[PDB]
């Protein structure tokens, strides 16, 4: 039996090039819903979200603040992920929570047959980007941007074998 | 209603009570495989894992360094998650990657009809706990422990409405 959840986890790829087809509001809502249901340490739910569509002037602003402008410009929708500092309890664990949210969103995108890619280089420019977007970096920590669209490529990656990542070999 | 991946994301719960049923090596392997396939910056793959079964004396060590000893002693398997400090490129982003790995493992456990819970309070004791497990805190950052077993309870939780979590309303009809 090939479990669809396990299959999705294994087959989800960073997709960085999209077709010209529209991404529906309903798809975006479903992806966002996946994000909000990720866990958080105290059920503090520190993540906040901002949707930026291709036709939005803010797409150019985002592109201007990352080396991956071509991906940003090719995407149909970009979901920006932040932590509300007033909802945080622990820096390390709230960043882990943001990762869990992003992962849920990437899996949901894949499950909807959309392609997406986690963009983290862009967060290096948070200090100039947030003000450019009229957002307050004193209140918000910028965690990630997810670029998405209908896929125009299959994606390709690799991982080292499980046995190398285990600190001790647990099987007989 | 129709999508199993979306259902899993929504229905996955922190399960803290388990039956006495064994968790197979194959289940543990499938969970770990889900973990290593989470994304990481640069595909650096900074996460490292240590499996501790219930019958392992190291469970007693784990239990002595957490206020959640009932969960620790009741679990059939615990997966310790770490970042390899040599493989890190950015602490925030690598913590996020550890979160994505943990989340994949929790979804994988759920998909396998297992109950699991992300334990993070335990990492507060890393400085004393790691050396007790013969691990080097100069080499590894302790990110989380996942306690797991066949479920002896359904969990329950709540989330704020999406509308309260958006910085802006993206749909024509406000949320
Ligand atoms: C924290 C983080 C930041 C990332 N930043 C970028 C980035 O800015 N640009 C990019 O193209 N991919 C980025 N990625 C995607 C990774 O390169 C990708 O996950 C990795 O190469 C493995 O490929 P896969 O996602 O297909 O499994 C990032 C991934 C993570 C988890
Ligand atoms: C960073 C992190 C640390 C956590 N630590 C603990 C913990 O030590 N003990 C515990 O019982 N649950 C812990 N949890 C589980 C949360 O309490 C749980 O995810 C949250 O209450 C929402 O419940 P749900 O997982 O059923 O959706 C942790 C979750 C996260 C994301």
């Amino acid at each position: 039996t090939e479990n669809p959840v396990l299959q999705a986890i294994r087959q989800r790829r960073s997709i960085r090039r999209y077709t010209d087809e529209a991404v529906s509001d309903e798809a975006v809502r479903l992806i966002l819903e996946a994000g909000i249901w990720a866990p958080s340490g105290l059920n503090n739910q520190p993540c906040r979200f901002l949707v930026i569509r291709a036709d939005d002037p803010r797409c150019d602003i985002l592109a201007a603040h990352t080396r991956y402008g071509h991906i940003v410009r090719g995407a149909k929708v970009i979901i920006l992920v932040f932590l509300d500092r007033e909802a945080m309890y622990n820096e390390v664990k709230d960043h882990q929570a943001a990762g869990a949210a992003v992962q849920n969103m990437l899996l949901a995108a894949h499950a909807l047959q959309l392609g997406a890619v986690w963009l983290g280089e862009i967060i290096n420019q948070a200090a100039t980007l947030l003000p450019a977007l009229a957002l307050d970096p004193a209140r918000l920590s910028f965690e990630a941007a997810i670029a998405a669209g209908h896929p125009a490529q299959n994606g390709s990656s690799s991982r080292r074998p499980l046995a190398e990542l285990l600190l001790e070999e647990p099987f007989p």
